[PDB]
């Protein structure tokens, strides 16, 4: 229904997140974030945030 996922900042990804598909792939590939990730705006640019389950 609505699993609670927390968008956590990546230390691996830096710069800009233009593709959420690659962001999510990165999160699943790098760590145990099977829910992937999304491009979330933070200062100063859109960065990749991995979705962990909370």
């Amino acid at each position: 229904d609505g699993v609670k996922l927390c968008d956590v900042p990546s230390g691996t990804w830096s710069g800009h997140c233009g593709s959420s598909s690659k962001c999510s792939q990165q999160c699943k590939d790098r760590e145990h974030f099977a829910y992937g990730g999304a491009c979330h705006y933070q200062f100063p640019s859109v960065k990749c945030f991995c979705k962990r389950q909370c």
